[PDB]
């Protein structure tokens, strides 16, 4: 797992650099030319502070002092305090930075949300909401975080070291090039030889703060259930304990970063004890002067001042790279369902949909489907009845192309839907859902999301064929009134006709229909089943209902018990039979 | 605005002390004893510093300069350069520190979260999941962020500065305790005069940093509406083109900040420069000695570094507002429905649902429900009827008090229910949803949500009586296998009858059943219906159901139109009448 970190940084050094637009890559090469001045000023600072400790020693006129101490406060007026604090270079810097972070946090933004679409309907039904929508929130502020870190306080802190090494080399003696090299040798095997024993606390936390949040989120995203049973009382409790064992847990992952600090603080106050009995033997010896420990006691204060002010980071070092970690293992996940290389767009002609003995199975215990076949010829109802939990509405999702079956062909037009790609399939097939949910936004804009590119006089057309029209000019505000989030602010029935409605504005080739008049009363549905009449004239359609009466004027009847067909026809060639199907007609009969 | 900022400090830094535990009140008096003892660390450092050169200008012996070199680096070794930065006392604190803000991060999180759930029904519908779920989760982070910093680097530099004041006052001359003070007050009265105007900038970002994420979150809440229809293009265009919107209006509020990041700069090398010279002036003259130099050049600069190292700060010290100030604008929400002061349980006896001409509005532009009136005997059942949209689940939502009423009286055993506690109302009436929502758990939880004391043998035995117990069993895994986020793994039919499963085992007085069949089959409901009718033998039931073969045993029938009763009575006697119910019944015969 420490080559594994390797790329994880390397990984991460792409997004660095912006790609296609040549207009940010030379902001860049000039960033670096101004991390390169920095990096001369650290060395002429401390210069031209002992060239004004030797003036005043010699006793120089006014006339020739004061250009040389105005000339150190410009000098520290351009460095500020060190790298990773702000100068006037340090900040010129940061101007033009914050329009290269802005190309950054905006093509990974737009690529783990262009990710999370096409996953999957697998993927989407076992995730956590609380979780996927943190970690998409939290994404973009860890790679922006960490790349203003490892480029603006990492590299410039080790090559102002590096730099410290080559002065006091060639310019005092052998001796401070290394001490300056020991301390900092020892400093780097000191962090890394606790960071591999702190790794036993920082793993243990994020398995576990995924698991204290998700129970809080869940008791919220469906607030009604936690209102109707006596509650908000229990919801919090679990909360309080779960709060105990993760506070009780990162205790011991935030005083393990203290003896991590007074372990580093260690290493740099041994080298400047080594450094600074060494300068004083050598003036006492008499092999250097007064001013040049002058030089001494404000450049190695400097080269050791942003090793401690990165010591206030460590808890949102850790932070960024828990956000960031999962974020990759989110970016992993490759869709359940692919199209194939090289397959072209579905070719629709007449809309006559095969089974040809399809198997399907959710999970592999089950077999969900087992042998479904039948033929739907083009402008023809099909009806699907049967028991709750028989395959009804799998049926329609293996149509619509979210699921890959095990065996069998499914076609439509003769074509296979899985040769053809699945964005050019679900373009000639409409399905209203079982359960309808909607967006949180005016109910005009729910309606025209169908075909989006429909004008006002065609959106209010076809809500008539959906039997709203005249149950929203009651409503106040008209036709922008709002729904609130997943449409509970109209009703149960309300929110279902605007779902009737939208496919209508698609006109799809091939009609589904989940659940159509589940909240709807037997007044409404045939002022909807006669108004489909004619808009399912030429177009196939695919029905399925628990209410016996819809079903009667369809073509033909498929009956499934357990996900297996047990007998078909049509109304009355079922009823003359005595199967299933007519003692499930008598028992709603009385 | 600036009036009201100043109790916005004062009312975070009610967060600060721990109330209740003294265990926890002598570490904060001991962390200002450590914050104290840093403060003089600063003074003895820099006069230590020149200790050491002015031992080298007289040439001391090395067996009495050896001894006071190493007493430098000992003070240094706890410094760790400045506040703000980690010397040995500098995190020995922050050791001490993160148990005690386990405490503010503990209560502060259990605060905005148990208000959320005592919120009334009217917000929970009118919120947006991404804005809610996001200021709970950063909120008990700005908190603790902005004590981390009100705290330890703005108060300890405030503090260090006016020492700095009364240093160089009594013990060099009045010169340059009047330099320091002039380059500090005008520090900050151009961090005032800069603030006040980059607030153009700032108020302006939120307002539209949450509409940039707002559909796209509720592009991701429905994931397959968006897969349903052609998308994933359109949801990922209309995000690009938002975040361009929000991404131009950032950029003029980070480069806003280097502007005050270099007019804070600007006056720093002023002060230093005016400081340095008057300084190399005084030794030019011989009133100063050039050891008092190297005291001045070494105290002006640990004094003027925390105030550059504080500037890598403010583009996060304004996000830890943003997170503030959206929660205590969240917390300044009262509940709608209050229960009155001074209010006794509700003392359920028999079970008399009574309404007294009661008028209903949502938003006062509608009149919901017109002069409503009814009286239910206990053990009896109530069947409303009539078209979508007509007010039959609101009469289910005033009886468990969601919302208040306008005027009439609601009585439940003779006793109003707006008298009584709410949470002892809301014990006797059990109401199975419309739609169901369920826990994203195990399914043997959902189930055991309603008494949460009850054992597992009483979990499978009133699950045989929704009718659940021989289809659970055919699962893999057993009772404790997953339903996903909202019970969408399993069915809608399915979904539906573990919500009656959990209204049995609370057994409430008031049984009320907003749709019970909609998913299920003719060959289910009255598996249930008659095993239902063995749980309301003598506890009052309120059904409501748009196919009208349920009702036909029931008790009383109401007919409701438009939120008007327009008839009432049994079965029989409506049928004969041949009002709107007869014309419904004959409507569904054929
Ligand atoms: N996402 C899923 N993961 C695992 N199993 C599933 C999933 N969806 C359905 N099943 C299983 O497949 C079976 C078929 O359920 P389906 O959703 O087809 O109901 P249905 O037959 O259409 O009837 P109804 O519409 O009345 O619920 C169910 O018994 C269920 O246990
Ligand atoms: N939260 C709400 N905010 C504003 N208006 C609402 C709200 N809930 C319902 N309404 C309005 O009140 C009317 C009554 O709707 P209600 O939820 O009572 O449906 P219903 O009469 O029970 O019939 P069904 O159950 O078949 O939908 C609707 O026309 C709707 O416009
Ligand atoms: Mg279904
Ligand atoms: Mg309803």
């Amino acid at each position: 797992t420490w080559r594994d970190f390797g790329r994880k940084l390397r990984l991460l050094s792409g997004y660095l650099w912006p790609r296609g637009s040549p207009a940010l890559q030379l902001v860049v090469l000039i960033c670096l030319g101004l991390m390169g001045l920095e990096r001369a000023l650290n060395v002429l600072v401390p210069i031209f502070y002992r060239n004004i400790v030797n003036l005043l020693t010699e006793k120089a006129p006014w006339n020739s002092l004061a250009w040389t101490v105005t000339s150190y406060v410009f000098l520290k007026f351009l460095q500020g305090g060190g790298t990773g604090s702000t100068g006037f270079v340090s900040n010129l810097r940061t101007f033009l930075w914050i329009r290269v972070q802005q190309f950054t946090s905006r093509r990974v933004e737009l690529l783990i949300f262009s990710h999370l679409h096409e996953l999957s309907l697998r993927w989407h039904l076992g995730r956590r909401t609380g979780e996927v929508l943190r970690i998409a929130d939290r994404g973009t502020s860890s790679v922006t975080g960490l790349l203003s870190y490892l480029v603006f306080n990492v590299i410039p802190t080790l090559a102002d070291i590096i730099i410290g090494i080559i002065y006091f080399s060639m310019f005092f003696n052998a001796w401070f090039g290394l001490i300056v090299f020991l301390c900092m040798s020892l400093y780097l095997t000191l962090t890394i030889v606790v960071t591999e024993w702190r790794t036993k606390f920082r793993r243990a936390m994020n398995t576990q703060e995924n698991a204290t949040r998700a129970r809080a989120v869940d008791s919220l995203l469906n607030f009604e259930t936690v209102k109707y049973y006596n509650a908000e009382s229990y919801e919090v409790e679990r909360y309080r304990e779960a709060i105990i064992k993760y506070q009780g847990l990162e205790w011991k992952s935030s005083a393990s970063l203290v003896l991590l600090n007074q372990t580093q603080n260690l290493v740099i106050g041994l080298g400047l004890l080594a450094g600074s009995l060494l300068c004083a033997y050598f003036v006492t010896e008499q092999k250097l002067q007064v001013g040049d420990y002058v030089l001494f006691g404000t450049y190695i204060i400097q080269l050791y001042m942003p090793l401690n002010w990165f010591g206030t980071y460590y808890r949102m070092i850790q932070t960024n790279f828990i956000d960031m970690e999962n974020m990759f293992d989110l970016l992993k996940e490759e869709t359940e369902v692919k199209d194939l290389p090289g397959a072209g767009p579905l070719r629709f002609q007449k809309g006559r949909i095969e089974f040809e003995n399809v198997h399907f199975s959710y999970a592999d215990g089950r077999e969900t489907l087992q042998d479904v076949s039948f033929t739907v010829m083009p402008g023809q109802t099909l009806a699907l009845v049967g028991p709750s939990g028989a395959g009804k509405s799998t049926i329609l999702r293996l149509l619509f192309r979210f699921y890959d079956i095990s065996s069998g062909c499914i076609r439509i037009d003769g074509q296979d839907i899985s040769q053809v790609t699945q964005a050019s399939l679900r373009s000639h097939i409409g399905v209203v859902p079982q359960d309808t949910v909607l967006f949180n936004d005016t109910i005009a804009d729910n309606i025209r999301y169908g075909r989006v590119t429909a004008g006002n006089d065609e959106v209010e057309a076809a809500a008539q064929a959906a039997g709203i029209h005249d149950a929203i000019m009651a409503f106040p505000e008209g036709y922008r009134t709002q729904v609130g989030e997943r449409g509970l602010k109209l009703s149960g029935g309300e929110k279902q006709r605007v779902a009737i409605a939208r496919t209508i504005l698609k006109a799809p080739g091939i009609i589904l229909l989940d659940q159509a008049t589940s909240a709807l009363d037997t007044s409404n549905e045939r002022a909807i089943q006669a108004s489909l009449a004619k808009v399912c004239a030429n177009r196939t359609t695919i029905v399925v209902a628990h209410r016996l009466s819809t079903v009667v004027n369809a073509d033909q009847i498929l009956v499934i018990k357990d996900g297996c067909i047990v007998e078909r026809g049509r109304h009355e060639a079922l009823l003359s039979r005595g199967g299933v199907y007519a003692d499930m007609w008598q028992l709603q009969q009385g």
